[PDB]
């Protein structure tokens, strides 16, 4: 009763298409009535029936050139319709209730307004169509509405009717010229504040620019219309690419599964990604708005003009939108701290995806539920393997395989595999290998030795590689590793890269199980830099003594490599700590480890930028990805140990430094952020000095704040530390800010992530929270899923405490929204990680969950892999 899973190498051609489609929404919450006029050419044989997808329909009416039709059949999940023409106008009326829709899947409420999510496949929630994204459609859309109740009435395109009627109701038609999948439809209802502005493209077309959001945050829509300013100026400058309507929409909803949507013309975004006010946004929301304004933007070439021919191609437009968000928010802001941060997520979320039993290729092979595809892997994992081609390539030669990649496929629904062929036939770099990044699943370990001959002045590396076997693929194969490399002398020096009289790129091809580098003219011994910028999506295996990261700290040339090396030496001595702690012995670290960061902490010469992110210590997620079996209580606990450590040896220092980088004026500027980053992480450690310092501290900043970064900052600190004035500060905040759904939801990831003893209970009782409801997908993440995502150490409570909480969150949302319920049991699926009696608990919950009534195929799937 289950979806059986489709696979990709089942893909064919559809039998029709449809290349025009006129609609005609009735709106109203309780019954919207819609009628669907497509124009459809038989491609297939003649004998081959129509197959429309339809879920939830309640279907009135089906015409085939304005003959009601009697060769047709419901059937689960379609419409099948015998006996057809070869062109013919197929005419559908159904219904359909938007307030029922609490999956927020095609057609729903979000407050009053009237909304739509149509990727992957909600548009069959809306009418009986082909609902796959190799079939595009000219759409026009007819909308109509009470005009008290729904004042603006939006679909893609342009305007080109509007009129009005009896009895209160009015009416708008638009038209978006550019064919598309179903995916790429919206359409919003509702009465909204409207921010105007106008962008002019390099070329002189102006655009319009709406911003849609809530009576009354008019105010707080500026950074948003900034930044899709940014957004298109960068994309002129960076790709070449000009928006192409006059008119871009972006609509704000409060209730919204996903961060934002690229519909054409008409994106809809969750209202944590537009909504900015410096009281009550930090820094970090600031440019979580622009990289997601960017990357929504973006797909209007990498996902609009150019599509997905299958879902299993979702990464051709993920990856490289993406990658391109990504570049716009390092060439604007700062390089370093945006590639750290990505790393971060790769090494310490993504590589856990790609061991755990949910491990796929960035193009997947299998999929049951495709909205549990949204992933890390295909995500971030594919932006990798897009910066690697571009690592190969080059940004001239990338760029030349945009150019060709667009000339071949505009207009067009295209694989992932058309894109690579696209870079390598423009810039004859040879592809055929790096090809299998697509196809192969889990993490490659690479793994380095090396050797100084001082007799020739040569250097050898030896490299070899593996990916070890996944639960998805037992054959692993070596893949096209681009391993950077920089040689520094005892000075800091670079020393160049040769051999036999010609230079050596510092690109090196690691394409074999083993092979063996060897650099001539080297004249000292060098200490290496290796997967420099984090060349490739590996794990890197190389014997560091401390000192050779020590060394690297102070002289490596690219910010990222000393972030890199402090993160090498601080992995050594948290191993180290977890097993002490597992024997009951407190925290050892020798004094020179802490002697680097007192460095650190000193050196005038470093980017605050970058000292601020080697002053934070990688999180619980990421130290997980060190140790074979995750012990969360012991890594929970000596990153406290580590931080309470640090923050003793390093008091005068951090206290001098926090006090040198006080600013009395707030910017969202990229050098005052950077300064506020590092002051802000001297605070999480001076928060764990002495008790009464550190109370004043921290209550002081949080009371004195003109900003809502350093009142968080010294809220996250109050939690964190278990500060006298906690429960007051926290109190306060809740008081001043129940009001503001984006607000608290800050307040209930501290709630969830909270190292006190009776997290579980005050997280129970948050559910009854003034400030919470389980209708929010945003209130959900941020007390439930913060609390089994991000406090590990309680939610593998010994007692199962956790999971049995999780179980009971997830009976509800499995039947109310289950792409928010999938979302949230990825921590039960990575039991197997976890000891012999926590596994048993964690099988246990998932047996529970796996006898649900009604139990959904996104959930399914999870549970599935997970008790194989
Ligand atoms: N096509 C959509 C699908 C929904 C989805 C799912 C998971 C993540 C994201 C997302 C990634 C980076 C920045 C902002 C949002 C998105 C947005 C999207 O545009 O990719
Ligand atoms: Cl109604
Ligand atoms: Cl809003
Ligand atoms: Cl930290
Ligand atoms: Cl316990
Ligand atoms: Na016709
Ligand atoms: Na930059
Ligand atoms: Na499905
Ligand atoms: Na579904
Ligand atoms: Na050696
Ligand atoms: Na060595
Ligand atoms: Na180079
Ligand atoms: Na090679
Ligand atoms: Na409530
Ligand atoms: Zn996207």
């Amino acid at each position: 009763q289950q979806p059986q899973a489709k696979y990709r190498h089942d893909y064919r051609a559809p039998d029709y298409q449809i290349t025009d489609i006129d609609l005609t929404f009735d709106l109203d919450a309780q019954k919207t009535v819609v009628t669907a006029v497509s124009q459809a050419v038989r491609h297939g044989a003649s004998d081959a029936p129509l197959r429309l997808n339809g879920e939830d329909l309640k279907l009135v009416s089906v015409h085939i050139n304005d003959e009601p039709w009697t060769a047709w059949k419901e059937e689960e999940g379609a419409l099948v319709i015998s006996n057809l023409p070869e062109r013919f106008t197929l005419k559908i009326i159904n219904e359909i209730s938007p307030a029922a829709n609490t999956a927020l899947e095609g057609l729903y409420q979000s407050g009053d307004a009237l909304c739509t999510q149509c990727e992957a496949e909600g548009f069959r929630h809306i009418t009986y169509y082909l609902d796959r994204p190799d079939v595009l459609a000219r759409f026009t859309t007819k909308i109509i509405a009470d005009k008290i109740k729904y004042p603006f009435l939006l679909s893609n395109g342009n305007r080109v009717a509007q009129g009005e009627l009896e009895n209160g109701r009015h009416w708008v038609q638009w038209q978006d010229p550019f064919p598309k999948p179903c995916y790429l439809f919206a359409l919003v209802a509702g009465d909204f504040d409207v921010l105007r502005d106008t962008f002019t493209t390099r070329s002189g077309r102006e655009v319009a620019l709406e911003l849609y959001v809530d009576r009354g945050n008019l105010d707080r829509a500026p950074w948003a219309m900034t930044s899709l300013k940014n957004s298109m100026k960068w994309d002129e400058e960076r790709f070449g690419l000009e928006y192409d309507l006059d008119i871009y929409m972006i609509v704000a909803v409060d209730f919204f599964n996903m961060g934002a949507m690229e519909n054409k013309g008409l994106n809809i975004f969750n209202s944590k990604y537009v909504l900015a006010r410096t009281d009550t946004a930090t820094d970090k929301d600031y440019l979580d708005i622009e990289r997601v304004i960017g990357h929504e933007y973006f797909h209007n070439w990498t996902g609009n003009r150019v599509t997905c021919r299958d879902w299993f191609q979702l990464s051709l437009k993920e990856g490289l939108t993406v990658f391109r968000d990504q570049e716009f928010s390092s060439d604007l802001g700062s390089r370093a701290v945006n590639r750290i941060n990505n790393v971060r997520t790769m090494r310490g979320l993504q590589f856990a995806e790609d061991a755990s039993p949910m491990a796929h290729p960035i193009r997947p092979d299998m999929v049951i539920e495709m909205n549990n595809f949204y992933t890390l892997t295909v995500y971030e994992k594919g932006a990798e393997v897009i910066r690697m081609i571009h690592t190969l390539l080059g940004e001239e030669n990338f760029q030349k395989g945009m150019q060709l990649y667009f000339e071949r496929h505009d207009g067009s629904a295209a694989t992932c595999d058309d894109f690579v062929q696209a870079m390598e036939d423009a810039s004859n770099v040879d592809l055929s290998h790096f090809r299998r990044w697509y196809s192969q699943s889990g993490t490659p370990i690479v793994t380095v030795k090396d050797d100084y001959n001082p007799e020739t002045e040569q250097y050898t590396l030896t490299i070899s590689q593996r990916t070890p076997a996944t639960p998805d693929q037992a054959e692993k194969q070596p893949l096209h590793i681009p391993f950077a490399i920089e040689l520094y002398d005892n000075e800091g020096k670079v020393i160049p890269l040769q051999k036999g009289g010609h230079p050596v790129n510092s690109v090196l091809n690691v394409t074999q199980a083993e092979q063996t580098f060897v650099f001539d003219n080297v004249y000292f011994q060098p200490v290496p830099a290796l997967l420099c910028e984090f060349s490739a999506p590996v794990k890197l295996e190389y014997k560091w003594s401390d000192q050779q990261l020590t060394f690297l700290m102070r002289h490596a040339r690219n910010d990222f490599s000393r972030w890199d090396a402090a993160q090498s030496l601080l992995a050594t001595y948290i191993k180290l700590n977890v097993a002490r702690h597992q024997q009951g012995q407190p925290l050892s670290l020798p004094v020179h480890v802490a002697d680097a960061f007192r460095a650190v902490l000193l050196d005038e010469k470093i980017d605050p930028a970058l000292a601020a992110e080697i002053l934070t210590l990688p999180s619980v997620n990421e130290m997980a990805e060190l140790f074979d079996i995750i012990d969360p209580i012991a890594i929970a606990e000596v990153r406290e140990a580590l931080t309470r450590t640090l923050a003793t040896e390093l008091a005068d220092e951090l206290l001098a430094i926090y006090n040198a980088n006080y600013q009395s004026e707030y910017r969202v500027e990229h050098e005052d952020i950077a300064k506020r980053t590092l002051r802000n992480a001297c605070l999480r450690f001076l928060a764990f000095g002495e008790t009464h310092l550190a109370d004043v501290l921290v209550s002081k900043q949080f009371h004195e704040a003109n900003n809502m970064t350093d009142a968080l900052a010294a809220l996250s600190a109050a939690v964190a530390a278990q500060l006298p004035c906690r429960d007051a500060l926290m109190q306060e905040y809740d008081d001043k800010w129940h009001q503001n759904g984006l607000v608290m939801d800050k307040w209930f990831i501290l709630q969830a992530t909270s190292p006190a003893a009776n997290v579980l209970e005050t997280v129970r009782g948050l559910l009854q929270h003034r400030s919470f409801t389980m209708s929010n997908p945003n209130r959900i993440r941020s007390l439930i899923g913060a609390f089994a995502g991000s406090n590990p150490a309680a939610f593998h409570a010994e007692d199962g405490s956790g999971y049995l909480f999780l179980v009971e969150m997830l009976t509800d949302l499995n039947s109310r929204n289950p792409q928010v319920a999938s979302r949230l049991i990825e921590p039960l699926i990575r039991l197997k990680r976890y000891d012999a009696k926590r596994q048993e608990k964690m099988r246990a919950a998932l047996e529970q969950l796996k006898g649900l009534e009604n139990l959904s195929g996104d959930l399914y799937e999870k549970i599935t892999k997970a008790l194989a």
